């Protein structure tokens, strides 16, 4: 019997599994229950702590994926399937996973906590590309990842109601963070050194924990990859959340008014029925918009993330933030006219103008005209390749780059130490077409050291690159500074705006996260919308 | 006795001119030909009356008086400003024109160039040394005409709808002079079926207004617009604002209700008293705005120049347009905070933001914020040299470059053959400081061949350059094409947007009259001002 794989946590005993890596073994504890199953009458409600159990929980395999929409845009295509659920769907999904070195550390080891993305409508801690074994072996951290409710189950909100308060998927994350505080030392992890990191909606979640005081005491640093809580997609107002929740009820045959009866009827529906109507509550056809996201109702978030990012004192915070080179390209094939992964997507000017309304939904004609002004090359107004690149820039700037740049500049100007990057390496194995460049999400496999898997086809240079990135991230987790005793990564400041490029070449320091474009999204466009 | 070449009979009667010496040979000049009854006393503010015939011989042997006008005192005794100030006595008795012709007079009908001076509709005179027609006539063997027209209140005070002060009478002075050319120029050897108007700044705006006014349009065949356009935001005024300014002027000088009585009171005021109060009627502190300018009242202009340009059919028309390299710089020392000819004018960010409101007067705060967004380099938001250059661009783009580009693009798209230039040579004799670059107005001396004056010190290279520009201009007047019957000058079109640089080097073809900036001024900002 291997005592290294036996752990007692507060709720009882666990049995883990020893895994192989090219660098040697790691200990894994997969599918640890951290909440009571949010089933039946507990659907839409805040999570409750898992009650203690007798016997030994088998923690040798991933647990179920929280109920979510499954992408069918390109069936069987690797570029989309790698994000789809790779376990059975269930509402009984509140489990988390712990990877540690083997044998288990006997000195407090720094902890990384991963929060997956997926637009708050999808995602799972069990995805191959989030496999924690390489990071834990190479950099000797403890890695934790949790499942949290997505879609209606995590973020349907009738604000003011007790039956569907909203943001319970964020409380799922919070409960997992409290679980880490109480139990991670039993695995050799150090609860006084917890670094959150996440990508896209996971990065937005990280930012929301930064801005919510009950979460702030549960971790010490933050990494936001390709996402930010002030993204135009990351939160919804109370009025629009109520309208969406009420339209969902109508689409699945539930009354009307009274929130108690509405939620009671929703609780009688099979989970898949709610999933099947999720996208139809959005106000218009769009890309980069999701139906059920965090709601600003004064509780988890006392104000908009934007407002909270402006009012906060962030002295004592270190954050690592960044984007990929081509944030918008992946999102365009989900509704922008004329786009497809299977051709060059050389759109016409008419398609470009239509795409602006799809990629910047729910703004006035005047605001759309302002976008067209800034993103048109008026010496080549109709060039298809430039139009393709421009609309990719519109979607990536508006949704990712400029929200990240605003967060970075405000935090730095208000006392945080900020490191910024742009990830510029296109994986040799990438299945998406060349015109998409370095698409959203394709730095994750390098951060997690997936190239080290000998059963994959990465190059020798890409494995060295992966090791470099794992070292940056773990250096930051350990000290708040990614650098080592080699060209240096300088902090990002509101004035100098310095960031580094991450690719196969040594670090290159550059200035400005799309400064001209982001001045339009962050400084001028808000004035236009309110006047 | 008499030189037959210097005696000419026109409708009013007989004239006697002078034989002018030029470096290349003799020229005949008829200076100070009366073309209207003097607009004195009861005739102030009224449309021009045609000159009544006379017996005997009128000596047209020297320039007549400058129309009463403000005299610039910003830099007393400074060549760069004094060269534009009156060089003859001021008088309301000023409606005279000038004819230069080859000596001896042409045997066969000769193309006519008609010059309209600028000066913002508040100043200017056909007698300025820089408008000396003798070198053009001798070098290129055309007939050159220039006229004086009323400026300031005497030319453009308007109480719209009134009989006493209808407005635009300064434009009718120009028109009457063009009718005089049609009826009389053949007696000097000129060809009334080949008349090319050219003008600079307000003179270019005037040329464009004649293009857009049917009664003027039949009086000429081509047009040259140098650094000005009738759709400039300074070049016309609405009926209500013209009335407000005229009423304000009257109130400031003691007058008085019935437009008849108020104009009667204004007529009793000494001319200098009106001039002394002219700048006080502007609604705010500004640069590049002038109190009394053409009014859009449905008569001379049946609609705004913009609407007429957009609705016009311009087949059969050839036009030559252009700008100098630094249109804005000269205007900034007349009120932009921090600007001076006598220092480097390296302004702060605060002075830049203040300067935007001075250079873009009477727009909403949102409009001003849009200007700030477009002209700020957000990687160098506070760099003095960049801010100085940016404000120059603001004032130049808004008032000159973008109105000219809109005119050129719309005329080219609607059937006209357009040629475009940017003038990029800074004269070796220029007295303005180096930071002003190639300022507004400083192509004129080269177009008129002033470097060929023996008493001036231009370089030999500048004389060759002057000769080449005279050749372009006269080629265009003769044929509608500046090219020689050799780098070629391609027509300007709305798509390719080709223009040539004019400097000491051979012609260089470029694309875009500040296309990215002018898309903001010409396409987006009007939408913002509406909504
Ligand atoms: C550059 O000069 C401007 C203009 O000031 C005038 O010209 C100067 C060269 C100098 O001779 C001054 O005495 C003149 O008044 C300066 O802007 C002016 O600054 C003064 C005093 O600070 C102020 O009273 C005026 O209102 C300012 N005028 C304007 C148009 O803003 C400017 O400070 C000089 N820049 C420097 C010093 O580099
Ligand atoms: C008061 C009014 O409507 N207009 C009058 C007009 O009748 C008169 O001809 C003119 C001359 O005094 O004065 C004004
Ligand atoms: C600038 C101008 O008008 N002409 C002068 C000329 O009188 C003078 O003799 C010369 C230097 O000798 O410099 C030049």
């Amino acid at each position: 019997e291997d005592a290294e794989l036996l752990v007692t946590v507060r709720g009882g005993r666990l049995r883990g599994i020893r895994l192989k890596t090219p660098g040697g073994p790691v200990s894994a504890f997969l599918g640890i229950p951290f909440a009571e199953p949010p089933m039946g009458p507990r659907r839409f409600l805040p999570p409750e702590p898992k009650q203690p159990w007798s016997g030994v929980v088998d923690a040798t395999t991933f647990q179920s994926v929280c109920y979510q929409y499954v992408d069918t845009l390109y069936p069987g295509f690797e570029g989309t399937e790698m994000w789809n659920p790779n376990r059975e769907l269930s509402e009984d999904c509140l489990y988390l996973n712990v990877w540690t070195p083997y044998p288990r550390p006997t000195s407090p080891t720094p902890v990384l906590v991963w929060i997956y993305g997926g637009g708050f409508y999808s995602g799972a801690s069990s995805l191959d590309v989030y496999d924690g074994r390489f990071l834990v072996q190479a950099e000797r951290t403890v890695l934790v990842s949790m499942n949290y409710r997505v879609g209606a189950f995590g973020f349907l909100a009738l604000p003011g109601s007790r039956e569907a308060p909203g943001n319970v998927g964020l409380l799922d994350q919070r409960l997992a963070l409290q679980w880490v505080q109480e139990n991670v030392a039993a695995f050799g992890g150090d609860p006084t050194s917890v670094t959150l990191f996440g990508e896209s909606a996971g990065a937005a979640s990280v930012g929301m924990h930064l801005l919510s005081p009950p979460s702030r005491g549960l971790f010490h640093r933050a990494v936001l990859q390709s996402g930010a809580p002030n993204g135009p997609w990351a939160t919804v107002g109370m009025g629009e959340a109520r309208r969406r929740a009420t339209q969902l009820a109508h689409l699945v045959g539930c009354p009307p008014g009274n929130d108690t009866e509405l939620v009671a009827c929703l609780r009688t529906r099979p989970a898949q029925v709610l999933v099947n109507h999720e996208w139809h509550v959005l106000p218009q056809e769009s890309v980069f918009r999701f139906s059920f996201v965090p709601v600003v109702d004064g509780d988890f978030l006392s104000d908009t993330p934007e407002a909270l990012i402006n009012a906060g004192d962030f002295h004592g915070l270190q954050v690592l933030v960044g984007v990929v080179k081509d944030e918008g390209s992946y999102f365009l094939v989900y509704g922008a006219p004329g786009f497809s992964k299977d051709n060059e997507s050389l759109i016409s000017r008419a398609e470009f103008l239509a795409g602006v309304r799809v990629g910047v939904p729910q703004v006035s004609d005047l605001a759309a005209e302002a976008v067209v002004l800034h993103y048109t090359d008026w010496l080549h107004p109709e060039d298809p390749a430039r139009l393709r690149e421009a609309l990719s820039d519109v979607v990536g700037d508006h949704n990712v780059v400029c929200p990240v740049a605003q967060l970075a500049g405000r935090l730095a100007a208000q006392g945080a130490r900020v490191y910024a990057y742009v990830f510029e390496h296109r994986a040799s194995t990438l299945s998406w077409p060349l015109w998409m460049g370095v698409p959203h999400g394709y730095e994750i496999e390098f951060i997690f050291g997936i190239p080290l898997d000998p059963s994959r086809n990465y190059t020798a240079e890409e494995k060295i690159f992966a090791q470099r990135l794992m070292r940056y991230w773990a250096n930051f987790a350990r000290t708040g500074d990614p650098n080592e005793p080699a060209p240096q990564w300088p902090p990002y400041t509101a004035g100098a705006q310095q960031y580094v490029s991450l690719d196969l070449r040594p670090l290159e320091v550059r200035r400005g996260l799309r400064a001209q474009a982001c001045a339009f999204w962050n400084r001028f466009l808000p004035k236009l919308l309110s006047a």
